[PDB]
């Protein structure tokens, strides 16, 4: 028992982690195969980001220009070339580390582990949500840009985030690992401000499984709702709408639990309605939404990779 | 920017968690050097577990009797011995992947990061702090036993928990990796119950500066106070003692931003006799206590591994 935020373990990619500087830029690539991707903006000085030609500084740049490094090891670079907003550095070397993977995006509402890097060295773990405004609230200062973020099954690391950007807010913003930016942000200093956040109810739903999984069972009124019905209260509070792909994704929680998902739905509305009343649920005076209906199984069943 | 409950990169453990089974029994075991050390109630059935006598029961089983898995490979146990509440399996193969590393006792209100695994498979990482009873709030299932928490510095990894017990309340008990429990505890299903936590008071100062540094500011009143007057209002509220080791412990956070600690004593005064008001402090709407101010330190200077 017990119920905590919870990050894949990080080794697999911690062996792909480099160290990539042009110029007086440093940021983290990562090592796959015989390639390195890191964020175009590495050839950018501060004041390139006010406004990057990318194309144009990156023709006067040779592979000569970029170091990478391995730990206390130089990779040869043999060959460069843009993709969207990343670059691929080909090296001479393989990375005898690299794990089975795949590049992935995701979509708004999923998590994933970051690793977050500095100079090429891995220096924390965490987990975070994509937001629905395609933001992620993360941990990042600078020489963070690089760092990933990833899911694990098994043997297999999913890459899905490689972050480039912090917004004047302090959320965070970043790329797939072809480069392209989750939401409408892009890689130059400018005027871009994150819409307004909504809140994963699919999410709480989850967490308040959970919850009854580890016995914190007060918040359960006797009352049902219709799906419309949960749907108008939770629109008023700025909670997303909840959809039947996502009642049906909540069928083994409820499965394990006897609680139908729209008798938890009827459970929110009155904690929307009437707050918590100064209690906590899974030692939180909130209720939280970066925990999918897949982390509350992994970590009720144990997953393993 | 942003401040996350962040964990240690764990891949340097994860390459020293094994599977030992004795008869009907799997737990995790940790392998470095010939050595894999894990809890000794991997020779107890279930029935065993009410009134054990470990000597008894060990003098029964050969080295043949444990079955050590790194993977999908057998290691041969060549020894064995109990050392407290520990086994020591001597193999004939030392671990290839065995990092710098130390065995440590931590203090109360110390953090480590836990590396949660299953039939010897690494499953999820997350941060936690050994509470003032010497209980740690994990996310532990059956079969977890023999997961280790650590902290890292560069290079070396200092190994400071082994899990063993959950206690009637959810809460879980271990060892440091001599086999000595922490607290009053003992592997054996009797009647012991954690003694009455309390809050660790230097660990909520340390996250208030977390949170000035961050922006996150609205709780930073007028006043000042003394070291006595605070600590007759934290008694009242189940805090901990503030000693004077530990407003020097506070003083580099204090200079990064120019509030001394005895004003953010203050602060935190008021919070705990007029509460929040339903207003959030680092995306809370409750006290942390879980990080140090080594941890704080780290994660907004970006120390690396």
């Amino acid at each position: 028992s017990g119920f905590r935020k919870m990050a894949f373990p990080s080794g697999k990619v911690e062996g792909c982690m480099v160290q990539v500087t042009c110029g007086t830029t440093t940021l983290n690539g990562l090592w796959l195969d015989d390639v390195v991707y890191c964020p175009r903006h590495v050839i950018c000085t501060s004041e390139d980001m006010l406004n990057p030609n990318y194309e144009d500084l990156l023709i006067r740049k040779s592979n000569h220009n970029f170091l990478v490094q391995a730990g206390n090891v130089q990779l040869r670079v043999i060959g460069h070339s843009m993709q969207n907003c990343v670059l691929k550095l080909k090296v001479d070397t393989a990375n005898p580390k690299t794990p089975k993977y795949k590049f992935v995006r995701i979509q708004p509402g999923q998590t994933f582990s970051v690793l977050a890097c500095y100079n090429g060295s891995p220096s924390g773990v965490y987990q975070c949500a994509m937001r629905p405004n395609f933001t992620i609230k993360g941990s990042f200062l600078n020489g963070s840009c690089g760092s990933v973020g990833f899911n694990i099954d098994y043997d297999c690391v999913s890459f899905c985030y490689m972050h480039h950007m912090e917004l004047p807010t302090g959320v965070h913003a970043g790329t797939d690992l072809e480069g392209n930016f989750y939401g409408p942000f892009v890689d130059r200093q400018t005027a871009q401000a994150a819409g307004t956040d909504t809140t994963i109810t699919v999410n709480v739903l989850a967490w308040l499984y959970a919850a009854v999984i580890n016995g914190d069972r007060w918040f359960l009124n006797r009352f049902t709702t219709t799906l419309n019905d949960f749907n108008l209260v939770a629109m008023k509070y700025n909670y997303e709408p909840l959809t039947q792909d996502h009642v049906d994704i909540l069928g083994p929680l409820s499965a394990q639990t006897g609680i139908a998902v729209l008798d938890m739905c009827a459970s929110l509305k009155e904690l929307l309605q009437n707050g918590m009343n100064g209690r906590t649920i899974l030692g939180s005076a909130l209720l939280e939404d970066e925990f999918t209906p897949f982390d509350v199984v992994r970590q009720c069943s144990g997953v393993t990779f």
